[PDB]
């Protein structure tokens, strides 16, 4: 068969689909750079000391159709069952509208952050409507872009609420009776910080143990709702911040936390209709008083003016905060769930206000249904209100049986407490499923009522001191959408604001923005993927299992460690992840004094937040006079801190794009001293099949799945962060499960385990051969790239042959000296051009990182080095004093069509030297939104973005 | 029952009738005001004439929610077996690409937007067509190609047609090859006989062409699989005079002599190979090619290379034939398949399957059967039991073809695996051990066509087959030509009489489940229990819809539902020994597919007269009905009329047409006034076609045919097509039993959303929008063809004659310029020259509404602005729109306007701009509309 098939015509491959460059331009490519095979330009590139001397053992590659119908198979295994567990996650409808036009729109998941805010005004727009509704919905002033999960969300308001205290307080209170999993991730993220988290019951806490904080849910997780006031005003007066995780479906219904006093309220947006995901992923929401808006964690949406003086939105940051408490206040998160964000506003939106009441209302009025009929059959209720969850009372001996009968009917009923089950509600729900759960604990068909009898029994199940009477969502924006039609173009127009990778290249340096395709990305949104509760018992997830061991095994083949954690749901926990592993690590052997941390002075500002965020205290390595990193300093900082030493976390290749020979020194190094290394994925798109972390002395690493293997940038998300270790640490991974665990990195076992099929599908598409021709061409494509625009702009950081490895970066410091132009206005003017601009002043200041990728036609990338040339020239006008230094296009980009239409026109240049400033704009225009917004260095936690 | 009264007790559920709905409650109270009517109720109590008010509910099931609707539909789907299908017979499996199937297909993007009316908006889709010109041109060889037709057969009968129109010969018999797909063969019949033309079904091998023929059809590669030299048959045909058409299967074009080397004058065939879903018949894109000597009557629409205000390129669509449409969203399809494979990647694809089909031939040797075909692409045609072969194969999940006893057909296809091969293989043998390995067929291997028909000629060099091979490019070759498009999702297109309304995504979404789509359309009937059921049900729906007793699914556009509805009359006289009965009465502001398909069916057409008002004119109705009693066949009407108008006459006239022993034929063009406020059967129709891509939610396509089943009453019930493969059904009007089947599940989806109660309130908002519409402009356009009470129905009809006489301003001049406002125009000047003819539909806001009204009022004002000598008559925006970016921007300005006053005309283009891809571009007798 497999000899025979070889014989054949040639198949469909889905590598030539995923690489830009055909054989033919590669070869013009190689040409141009003086090698006869792309074998002889990587043999040189690679350093042999790491050159990984083998094939990787992976399936042999499959044509799209063929993967997609083997992930068929593999999912026809799971069963979608009615899950009422509850516990975080309810199954919800996602308008069909939404589904097509957004979650399956390339226009929508396809671009990365909003670094370039003028060409990203219509995702800014809609992250906007989802801090409005936070806003409205928790009754608080301040809500940013999204957090990673509600567990998560809940661990950010623990550190906000350490760095606004003044007490000697150093205990957080957890209410017992917050889902478990929440309690789990508190207690990981407070470990490594000497938090003491004090679980207990809200009742009857004395408040004789001094807390800065206390953690509440609302309603509970056994579905009770209480009221929280004099609580909060007991922790008011003993100086604590109250959070409250509250379900923002329930306060459509509810007093919302603002109202009854609470500091902050945390949440997931999941139930205003996400899919399950089997956990993920799902937007969390925060929100806090206008008091604390300067310790906002993560990333918030504000309105800005741009030249024109007209509205214009922006992505702002943290800003950064010096003070004695940010040891254990800091934040790691530079991203937002931006994706899963635009989904839950704009189900608000097409809702509004009324129609997610109404969905709320439905639910209640089910719910108080069931529990009538309940209690006529004799079970005991125990919740004397709630909204959408029951805790049912059976009998310890009848509980198993409840539970194996409503799964007789594909029915997943929450096991409590022996003797107690837990039902919870939601907007799938029917009066048919209501009648199966009666029966079902009924024991048979029949029952001593009627459904509709039971109607006039029906009535608010919560109490009216708690029955909210405050508006929500009375903007425009959530009212005027309604009709299919009417949203389908909201959607068209802010979608047609933004550049995705439908439009051009975005050639963001350490961001990886290659193809995802849509052979990848079809079955996320497949039910036996996407509607299956995380908390499902096993035997309705096989499929699940068998795609976790599948990718497991892959992706340690790919890296050589010995195990792999799927569990952490971003690129900055997976660092996070890492760092408590080798936490643990030292703790398992007696030596809680390890706690030092080296990291190049060159580090993307994540990696040391993440140490901190793990107890570590940082010690920077210093770089080269060539930009390697400096052994000696290295050394010197090894032996002086030689019996304190924790980690290394190392970038491979560099953060400058080096392929440094000395990797596998500075591990042996490391380890002579005690410390563990930790590499940061980020850069791994140059390593595949050519070199494997772990061989180089590794003892960890992260990969990010949404650079390297495809998982969309969401406009913005966190993607994926798996982590693999070797044998030593595998004792120590995240729980799969609800010991020397460090416990749980995300909210769900498996994080955003749905998204985890894309990368499976690019494994199985591309096989040993695709995977390492990829890694192969993103190189000879950024060599490509470099040797184009090497007489114009300096390369910096080179070989080896003066090479490159997956990434060039461009000295534009020259054009500030010269032409007093800055980076900043290179990148607006790429817009004129139709380019999203590459990374912006990171690594080095004043600079630009290209990262091509493989996936960009050669096509594409001479248009991008004819725009820099082009650029190069305008700067020599400048320069030259050929034009005004201070109004030319470079100061005034972007120009919209309105600026070129409308008023007078007072430039030295002409409208078509602005718009159209090389011939194949005039083939296809993407026209920027907005003129420069208002407002050089970076930040210091989210580095490749200017300093808030 | 109980849980029902419960259900009504709960707070309301989103509800599909408020998302299709434009305005919502608080929008139509707003409306119902300016109109001077309290309620709906007292609207439509004066807008439709008592007499045919329709006085009960549907009988239709209860509305279902989205997430209800679809449930239920996909355990109906569930029913459906998708097998492994080789049958073959002109479906073959196929992969869709999937950056195709997500970008193109699942796009509203690509599916809303309707026919390139107005060129200078849809130069996307031109030109994908102009791609899927091109494409078909080089595999065929022939240097003519439309933009494609209905279906394999109804093509074939075009060509037919065609033949008739163009050859010398003065034969009067059309010869069919008996070895053409069986379908082919009877809608050719069916097709001939309104038309006196003798069909000859024989063997091409031994026709003797002492019997003269005007026209002959031959299929490559025969049904059965087998590869025919025809040259020697196409000479003679020629020393004759008669016209050659090859039905080739385009795939097998990339390693077969092509149709225009073999000296042939017409090439049809499907392109469904070409990554489109079996679709359990459709829809997929015919295509027709011949040569420039016969293109003056080739049928349909051809994309043109014609340039612009500025000199620049621009593309546009420029034995009689009722064909407007061409099968556009399939059409770019199939293109795209091109675009994407390039010429390698589909010789590829074919010779890859030949290979395959070749290896199966030498293993079924090796087991003794015999094998029939001495040359071959894809099918063999195998002799032996076939009935214990066809179940062995059924029991693998496979179907194979039976053909006559003791012989059975393979087809492979582009989804065949050496795995299926296996298979194959072990059922012949009849155990899973075989007497050889597949690996050591190989060297037995080799190509199984003569060199006499081994192509050398390339296909497919022009650059656009060549530079979007990886996904990232394709992705964005798409979205730019998707973007040059105005459709619905940018705004309204109130097209008169096509019914631009909502096209939902969950009436989309079911028609790709591989339960629909990927069903091959001859499955046996154990395997389509799924359809069965969802044909059932739209059959009862459409029926109590239209009071009629029976619906045919079958025929596949508007115009073969008004053909096989002639058809349907035609053969109910000849039953009754009345072929002399032949005069169909047409009234004179019909749109003229209605005369051509009348023509089509044998008809002799005689006009009727529109009265003083724009009425039918009873009297002159009245008169022609008598004068031509002995002879009369049928009328055809519109209702409410082609004006617009609720005539109260229309039952009165049905009366008339019957006491002279015509039937009446009602064209469906205007169910969307109708549907639950009255019925066609109620008030005296004996037949009519649906649009089911109007009035039903299947979408536009870029210009698509939709469906258009009829309905008829009892007593044409026996004459229906036929729904397989002595009675009296006319034969077969499309190649698939149901047409194009996948698509129908949009129309099931919309009813089962819906209910009677939501149909019917989209009708009364429809009535309403365009009544909101009408008073806000009448005091600018004069409003012609007002019904009972001053009322209109569902259109309006602007008069734009005064903007000539007053300004010289054509209707042309305000359909460009309503582009610069971000609108695509109304229907222009048809059924009256020098106006507009505007349907808002249900679906659009207010908010839209009010903004399409702004636009005209805004252009009343330009237009005064000439007539007053404030601006130059010439230079001015009416007369230079639309307006480009780039003339705005480049060159020198030398207008008496301002480029801010030609850009940003209204408020909203300040918020979002759709920008004219290009200028302007430099009435039909049967595409009336254009
Ligand atoms: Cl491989
Ligand atoms: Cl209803």
């Amino acid at each position: 068969l497999t000899k025979l098939e070889e014989k054949l015509a040639p198949a469909d491959s889905f590598l030539d689909r995923h690489l830009g460059p055909g054989e033919t331009e590669q070869r013009q490519m190689l040409q141009t750079l003086g090698f006869d095979t792309l074998g002889d330009l990587i043999d040189q590139a690679v350093p042999p000391a790491i050159r990984f001397p083998r094939s990787l053992q992976l399936p042999a590659s499959q044509s799209e159709y063929g993967a997609i119908a083997q992930l068929k198979s593999i999912a026809s295994k799971n069963q979608v069952f009615r899950s009422y567990i509850g516990m975080g996650y309810y199954d919800t409808i996602t308008p069909p509208v939404i589904q097509r036009n957004i979650l399956e729109n390339p226009g929508w998941y396809t671009a990365y952050t909003p670094y370039q805010a003028e060409i990203a005004q219509g995702r800014l727009e809609a992250l906007l409507n989802f801090q409005t509704m936070v806003m409205d919905l928790t009754g608080l002033e301040i809500a940013n872009a999204s957090l990673l999960d509600e567990g998560t969300a809940a661990a950010e308001a623990m550190a906000l609420s350490y760095g606004v205290s003044k007490s000697k307080a150093n205990a957080f209170f957890v209410a017992q009776d917050c889902h478990p999993q929440t309690i789990e991730v508190i207690k990981t993220r407070a470990n490594p910080l000497g938090i003491e988290v004090i679980v207990g019951d809200h009742h009857t806490f004395s408040f004789s143990t001094s807390i800065f904080g206390a953690l509440l849910q609302y309603p509970a997780t056994d579905g009770a709702v209480y009221d929280y006031r004099s609580f909060i005003d007991k922790a008011h007066q003993h100086q604590a911040l109250v959070t409250l995780a509250a379900d923002p479906l329930s306060l459509t219904l509810l007093t919302p936390p603002g109202e009854l006093g609470a500091d902050i309220a945390v949440g997931s947006t999941q139930r205003f209709g996400i899919p399950l995901g089997y956990g993920g992923p799902h937007a969390a929401y925060f929100a806090t008083k206008a008091e604390y808006q300067r310790k906002m964690p993560g990333r918030i949406v504000g309105v800005s003016k741009d030249a024109h003086g007209n509205p214009a939105l922006r992505l702002a940051l943290q800003t950064r905060e010096q003070h004695i408490r940010r040891d254990k206040a800091t934040s790691n998160i530079c991203t937002a769930q931006v994706l899963l964000a635009v989904m839950a506003s704009m189900y608000g939106v097409y809702h509004g206000s009324t129609g997610l009441k109404n969905i709320a209302l439905r639910i209640h009025q089910l719910t108080v249904l069931l529990a009538i009929g309940l209690k006529r059959l004799n079970y005991s209720l125990n919740n004397d209100y709630f909204f959408d969850t029951l805790r049912v009372g059976v009998g310890e001996q009848s509980a198993p049986a409840i539970l194996k009968a409503a799964e007789g009917r594909g029915i997943n009923l929450r096991p409590l407490v022996p003797g107690e089950v837990g039902i919870s509600l939601d907007e799938t729900v029917t009066v048919q499923d209501l009648l199966d759960l009666w029966q079902v604990f009924a024991g048979k068909d029949n029952l001593p009522f009627t459904p509709e009898e039971l109607w006039s029994e029906v009535k608010t199940s919560f109490p009216a001191d708690l029955t909210r009477q405050s508006l929500y969502l009375q903007d425009a924006v959530f009212n005027q959408y309604h009709s299919e039609t009417e949203l389908l173009r909201y959607l068209h127009q802010l979608e047609s604001k933004d550049l995705a990778l439908n439009t051009s290249m975005i050639p963001l340096g350490s961001c990886t923005m290659k193809l995802n395709a849509t052979a990848e990305m079809m079955p996320v949104t497949w039910p036996e993927f996407g509607k299956i509760h995380p908390f499902a018992p096993a035997g309705q997830t096989e499929g699940y299992q068998i795609l976790f061991a599948q990718l497991e095994a892959w992706l340690g083949e790919i890296t050589g460690f010995d195990a792999i954690s799927l569990q952490p749901n971003a690129g900055s926990q997976g660092e996070y992840a890492g760092l408590q592993v080798i936490r643990q690590y030292h703790l398992s052997r007696g030596e809680e004094q390890r706690n030092i941390c080296l990291i190049p002075e060159s580090a993307h500002g994540t990696n040391p937040a993440s140490a901190v965020m793990c107890g570590m205290q940082v010690v920077p390595v210093k770089c080269d006079g060539e930009g390697n990193i400096d052994v000696e300093d290295l050394t010197s900082k090894a032996e002086k801190y030689g019996d304190r030493l924790a980690a290394l976390m190392v970038t491979y290749p560099s953060t400058h794009g080096v392929f440094e020979a000395t990797i596998g020194t500075i591990c042996d190094i490391v380890h002579r001293f005690g410390g563990e290394v930790y590499m940061d994925g980020a850069n791994m798109n140059a390593q595949v099949g050519l070199c494997r972390p772990a061989d180089f002395g590794a003892d960890v690493c992260h990969l990010n799945l949404h650079k390297t293997f495809c998982i969309p940038h969401g406009g913005g998300g966190p993607g994926m962060g798996p982590i693999g270790v070797k044998s030593h640490l595998q004792a120590f991974l995240p729980r799969t499960s609800l010991d020397q665990s460090i416990g749980m990195i995300s909210a769900a076992p498996y994080g955003s385990a749905s998204i985890l099929v894309i990368s499976w599908m690019y494994i199985a598409m591309m096989g040993p051969q695709g995977l390492t021709k990829a890694t192969e061409v993103a190189i000879l494509s950024a060599n490509y790239m470099a040797k184009r625009l090497e007489n114009y702009y300096p390369i910096l950081f080179r070989g080896n042959n003066e090479l490159v490895a997956h990434e060039c970066i461009l000295d534009l410091r020259p054009l500030k000296k010269q032409a007093a132009i800055e980076v900043e206005d290179v990148a607006k003017r790429l817009m004129d051009f139709g380019f999203h601009a590459p990374t912006v002043s990171w690594p080095v200041l004043g600079t630009m990182m290209v990262e091509p990728t493989e996936s960009e036609s050669l096509g594409e990338l001479d248009r991008f080095c004819d725009a820099m040339i082009a650029i190069y020239q305008e700067a020599q006008a400048i320069t030259h004093g050929e034009i005004d230094p201070a109004d030319n296009p470079l100061k005034n980009a972007p120009h919209t069509a309105q600026s070129l239409i409308c008023g007078e026109w007072n430039h030295p240049y002409s409208q078509e030297e602005a718009a159209y400033p090389a011939p194949w704009t005039k083939q296809f225009k993407f026209w920027p939104a907005v003129g420069r917004i208002n407002n050089g260095d970076r930040h210091l936690v989210c580095s490749c973005e200017g300093m808030e």
